[PDB]
């Protein structure tokens, strides 16, 4: 990954003072990273943010070069409080360094879900670290939660963050400064534009090895079925052939794949706006001195990039929403967009309730305030990408080498915007038919879910709902593992839907496989089919007694998927009974035997939200 040169230096030549840097793996610290960029002309100084990735960190000791220098960073947490992909680079430095950071003006908003335990750990410790190489924090760490609302912490964080800068560096605060600029390009060649692809030109055509996430592979969908008995909600089974596509992986792996947005959303847009989506262009950065050229692949069409490259159904962001206003003829309603950028008042209430709450999408706000007409261009810029999504494979590549298999619930809510939401990647999947070609562009990402190395050692899998997903590869797999001959130690399933015959996902494979002898035990817990809720946790408690036997002495692995939001917080603490019950100890000491159990690998995690 060819490191760019000197950023410090990017910045004398450029006549920056301040850079902020993102650990960002869905694009939220790296959109905060570019706002807190272009806040930076507020104040006579020039900002930039960058992928800590592409640069090297040694540099800092560089940045005392420039005055009134300042260095930011947006490091968001993943799973078991680790670094981001793109900042796991930056993460070891900070751990075998000791240069001198003496000079070097610093402040870290953290990007985590505080339901999650390591709440911003990785943020947590760069504020941390960089204070013990000698910077000076010029502004308290912010830690901002996913949970509540991210884009209140960092507004929150945001404001108080820049008059401290502008006071401390002693500087006065001073206009819609675009960063693009719109190119139509007219007769332009069919076979030189961009028809969706994340790479590169016409890369999904001419499908050629490796593949990773700048140029996915395009597997067909071989199966694509409904797996819930019942009508309330559609949960699907996909099979997706990677044949030929040298693309190895694992049981508890996760695919990722690039979705295309709502065909009629796209349609209503181009509408309302009065647009032309066919119209070829291209959008070049206004700084002939950037890294990012365009906002997304060009030469391409506004249908195109509405379809393909950009967020058209998440809520707006506030700095969105302030750069409409003035789009707005109406007074009131520019008003309203402007007052929505506020940090405290009925303008943060507005906003928290009428955009976030309501989960009204770009098209809903163009449409609940009619004098907002911005022209195509500009807001193309100021929409996000469209990020990918993860599944977790339900399969095993021992059994199914060349196919990747989902297990997914279709996403359709009612929204309080009064319409109704529909989810981008399972909309889309939900939609392609194996046409006896439907495509799925995609790419798998390794993870660290994993069966036991010992075929021997004792599995103790917890997924109600679709967690069910990543276990069905596991069991394909211990139940291939009897078939070799090896020996194959306990396998207990603790699985739970609302109504056997609403959605009990898998019920004849899960049965077979519980036949043959593949699953020591399936406990189900049928949450809807008394009055009383019956969960997973419920039936663990059940069996406190023998679940601690393969724990204790067994040496079992634990594995819970699913719900990130409180099954699982729940199944934590009926583990924490049983082992204060079973030991016995003290509450405390169950917490602490738990968590050991975490970090030896023997407690996994595959939990979303
Ligand atoms: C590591 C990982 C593994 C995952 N594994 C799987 C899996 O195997 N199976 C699976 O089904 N999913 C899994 N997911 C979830 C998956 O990535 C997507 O989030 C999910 O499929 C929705 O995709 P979408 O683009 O259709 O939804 P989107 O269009 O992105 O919409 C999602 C958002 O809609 C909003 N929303 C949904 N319901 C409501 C509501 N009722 N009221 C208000 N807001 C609502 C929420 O903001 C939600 O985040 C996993 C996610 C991760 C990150
Ligand atoms: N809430 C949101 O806005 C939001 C947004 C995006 C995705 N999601 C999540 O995405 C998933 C979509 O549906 P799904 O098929 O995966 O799951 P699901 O069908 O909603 O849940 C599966 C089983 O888990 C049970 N359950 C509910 N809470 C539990 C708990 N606290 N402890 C143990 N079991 C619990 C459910 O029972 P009951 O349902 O009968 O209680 C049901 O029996 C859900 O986790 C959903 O919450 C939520
Ligand atoms: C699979 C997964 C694991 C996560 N693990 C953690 C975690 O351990 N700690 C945490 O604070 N946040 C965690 N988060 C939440 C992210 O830290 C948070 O959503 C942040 O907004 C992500 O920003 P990004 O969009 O730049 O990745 C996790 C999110 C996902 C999807």
């Amino acid at each position: 990954p060819v490191k760019e040169s000197s950023f410090v230096e990017k910045m004398k030549k450029t006549g920056r003072n301040i850079i902020v840097f993102y650990g960002s793996q869905t694009g939220t610290a790296e959109e905060f990273a570019n706002r807190l960029s272009k806040d930076a002309h507020r104040y006579g100084m020039r900002g930039m943010s960058a992928d800590p990735e592409e640069y090297d960190l040694a540099d800092l000791s560089s940045l005392p070069e420039i005055d009134k220098s300042l260095v930011v960073f947006a490091m968001a947490t993943y799973g078991e409080g680790d670094p981001t992909d793109n900042a796991q680079d930056f993460y070891d430095w900070l751990q075998e360094t000791d240069v001198d950071l003496t000079g070097v003006k610093f402040a870290v908003f953290g990007l985590g879900n505080k339901c999650y335990e390591h709440f911003n750990a990785m943020g947590k410790y760069v504020d941390q670290r960089l204070e013990q190489l000698g910077a000076q924090r010029i502004f308290e760490l912010g830690l901002g939660d996913d949970d509540g609302n991210l884009e209140e912490d960092f507004i929150t964080w945001r404001e108080q963050f820049w008059p401290a800068v502008a006071e401390f560096f002693g500087v006065e605060a001073t206009s819609s400064i675009r960063q693009y600029e719109l190119v139509v390009h007219e007769d332009m060649d069919v076979a030189k534009v961009y028809t969706g692809e994340m790479g590169r030109l016409k890369s999904y055509e001419n499908q050629k090895p490796p593949f990773d996430a700048k140029n996915p592979f395009l597997a067909a969908v071989t199966a694509n079925r409904k797996l819930n008995q019942g009508t309330e909600r559609h949960l699907m089974h996909l099979e997706l052939d990677i044949s030929d596509s040298k693309i190895r992986y694992e049981s508890g792996d996760h695919v990722a794949v690039y979705p295309a947005n709502d065909s009629a959303l796209v349609n209503q847009i181009g509408e309302i706006l009065g647009a032309d989506l066919d119209v070829i262009m291209s959008l070049n950065n206004l700084d002939e001195e950037s890294n990012k050229k365009h906002p997304f692949p060009t030469p391409t069409t506004y249908r195109t990039a509405l379809t393909y490259y950009l967020d058209i159904t998440n809520p707006p962001r506030t700095n969105v929403l302030y750069e409409l206003a003035q789009y707005a003829s109406e007074p009131s309603e520019q008003e309203h967009l402007h007052k929505m950028a506020s940090s405290s008042g009925e303008g943060k209430e507005l906003y928290l309730s009428w955009v976030v709450e309501a989960r009204r999408h770009i098209l809903a706000i163009l449409q609940d305030y009619p004098s907002l007409r911005p022209p195509i261009d500009h807001l193309l810029e100021l929409l996000p990408r469209l990020q990918a999504r993860y599944y977790s494979i339900a399969s095993s590549s021992k059994v199914h080498p060349n196919s990747v298999h989902i297990t997914a619930v279709a996403v359709e809510y009612e929204a309080k915007s009064g319409r109704v939401n529909k989810g981008v990647a399972t909309s889309w999947l939900r939609a392609k038919e194996p046409a006896g070609r439907a495509l799925v562009p995609m790419f798998v990402r390794k993870s660290q879910f994993r069966l036991p190395f010992k075929s021997t050692t004792p599995v103790i899998m917890v997924g109600p709902g679709t967690g069910i997903a990543p276990f069905m590869g596991f069991i394909q797999e211990r139940a291939w593992l009897r078939e070799q001959g090896k020996e194959v130690g306990e396998t207990l399933l603790y699985y739970g839907a609302r109504r056997s015959d609403e959605d009990y996902l898998y019920r004849e494979e899960l049965a077979r496989f519980h036949k043959d002898g593949a699953l020591t035990q399936l406990n189900v817990a049928f949450s809807r089919e008394q009055a009383h809720k019956v969960y997973v946790q419920h039936l663990l408690k059940r069996d406190r007694e023998h679940l601690w036997k393969l724990i204790h002495e067994g040496g079992a692995h634990i594995y819970v998927a699913g719900d990130a939001r409180n099954m699982c917080k729940d199944v934590q603490n009926t583990f924490y009974d049983i082992v204060a019950e079973f030991g016995p100890m003290e509450h405390t000491q169950a917490v602490d035997y738990v968590k050991k159990l975490m970090t030896k690998g023997r407690y996994s995690l595959d939990v979303w939200s």
